[PDB]
């Protein structure tokens, strides 16, 4: 359970993201695909992209980055009271998209790295630890839903 002070750190940096949701979503997905190429393979939509320049030039990738970060922002702003938002995401990522929990750890790492690059003055160690906790909570709660459905592994 995050404290109120931890949530403030999380949402203070997240407010900086929402000034350029699409740029962040590109940096995060590109980092994810470059660092963990098995993740790109999960997107039939993106698996034709073979270079970082091709990734940066894809408008469809940029659109999807906004979809992802809009859904994560709505979850973070619930401060843990996010059951309604996770149900559907867990269900589609477990049963339709077939995304292992481990790849949610990978995209969490990408999110933290991009927030540190773009917002260092609002993403010192205290905020980095709080955002790590918030993403852990996200993963823990998605993982319990995966387990229910037979996908925790
Ligand atoms: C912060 C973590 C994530 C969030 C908030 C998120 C959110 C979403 C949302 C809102 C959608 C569209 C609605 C739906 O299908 O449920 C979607 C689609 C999808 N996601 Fe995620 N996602 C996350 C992580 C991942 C990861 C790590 C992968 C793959 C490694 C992935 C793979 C997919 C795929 C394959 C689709 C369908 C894309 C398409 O072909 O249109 N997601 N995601």
């Amino acid at each position: 359970v995050l404290s109120e002070g931890e949530w403030q750190l999380v949402l203070h940096v997240w407010a900086k993201v929402e000034a350029d949701v699409a740029g962040h979503g590109q940096d995060i997905l590109i980092r994810l695909f470059k660092s963990h190429p098995e993740t790109l393979e999960k997107f039939d939509r993106f698996k034709h992209l073979k270079t970082e320049a091709e990734m940066k030039a894809s408008e469809d990738l940029k659109k999807h980055g906004v979809t992802v970060l809009t859904a994560l922002g709505a979850i973070l702003k619930k401060k843990g009271h996010h059951e309604a938002e996770l149900k559907p995401l867990a269900q589609s990522h477990a049963t339709k998209h077939k995304i292992p929990i481990k790849y949610l750890e990978f995209i969490s790492e990408a999110i933290i790295h991009v927030l540190h690059s773009r917002h260092p003055g609002d993403f010192g160690a205290d905020a980095q630890g709080a955002m790590n906790k918030a993403l852990e909570l996200f993963r823990k709660d998605i993982a319990a839903k995966y387990k229910e459905l037979g996908y925790q592994g």
